């Protein structure tokens, strides 16, 4: 499991642990004890501060947007979902879904094997129909996912969390095509994007980090805008800025440095096909 993972469930751990948590992810403390990487993160002046506060709140608020996007999803009888590079996230065991409903998660074999032995080994299994697709995704993988049992002309709710900045410009392109390729009308999908000038972030949040813990290579300035690609390509899109998302629900620390490019930041891109 990459350090990425690992950084963001503890985030989550952490946010879960408080009384005032905006959301609850029983797993996440499950899944970063048994890495070891996690330690560190569970250990983790006023932009230092500011910084390790805007990480738990910043997994927080992108935590609830995707949660509330899939039970939206449910509520609008989408049966079908599609986790994109699904990591440590437990969507498939901590939401609720209907009966018939099947939640298919795409990663790396090593990762979903960590993931699953190390539930298993805390007696933890989900109850909906969870069905994984090991395969890379810079690879031939609509045809892994379809003999996973993937129905093509079924609506499905697709999610791309904490994946495309790590993905090359060219390789996000193609994601999407194939994506639509496999998408029926009314399908749905919801997208972090890569920052538009964001790379200069987490050095002056390693910086504040590493300074914490002693007390993105693809950036690529043409890479297509999401929103303006799906909107092109068969989709519906719209974009919600993480800061604006932030702000909505109270959660926003304008002591942040960068606080005021909101370049420095994601989109939350939902997108319905047409």
């Amino acid at each position: 499991v990459g350090t990425t993972a690992v950084m963001v469930a503890a985030a989550r751990a952490a946010e879960t642990d408080r009384p005032d948590a905006l959301i609850r992810d029983p797993y996440a403390k499950l899944l970063v004890t048994n890495t070891g990487a996690g330690a560190l993160w569970e250990a983790m002046d006023a932009e230092a501060a500011a910084m390790v506060e805007h990480m738990r709140s910043y997994q927080a608020v992108r935590t609830n947007f995707f949660d509330t996007y899939f039970n939206n999803a449910v509520i609008d009888g989408i049966r079908q979902f599609v986790i994109l590079a699904s990591g440590l996230d437990s969507r498939a065991y901590r939401l609720d879904w209907p009966t018939g409903t099947t939640v298919y998660e795409i990663d790396q074999p090593k990762v979903l094997a960590y993931k699953s032995t190390t539930l298993a080994e805390h007696g933890v299994t989900p109850t909906a129909d969870r069905r994984e697709v090991p395969i890379d995704l810079r690879q031939d993988w609509p045809p892994a996912l379809r003999s996973a049992g993937f129905d093509p002309s079924a609506r499905t709710a697709w999610l791309a969390e904490g994946l495309l900045m790590y993905l090359p410009a060219t390789a996000q392109d193609g994601l999407f095509t194939e994506i639509g390729g496999l998408s029926a009308v009314g399908s749905r999908i919801a997208v972090e994007t890569s920052p538009l000038h964001g790379d200069e972030w987490r050095e002056q949040m390693q910086l504040r980090f590493r300074r914490v813990s002693d007390a993105l290579i693809y950036h690529d300035e043409n890479r297509a805008v999401v929103a303006d690609w799906l909107n092109r390509h068969g989709w519906r899109a719209t974009a919600q800025s993480a800061p604006d998302e932030m702000r909505r629900v109270g959660r926003w620390g304008d002591g942040v440095p960068m606080a005021d490019d909101k370049d420095a930041f994601a989109e939350f891109v939902t997108a319905h096909r047409l």
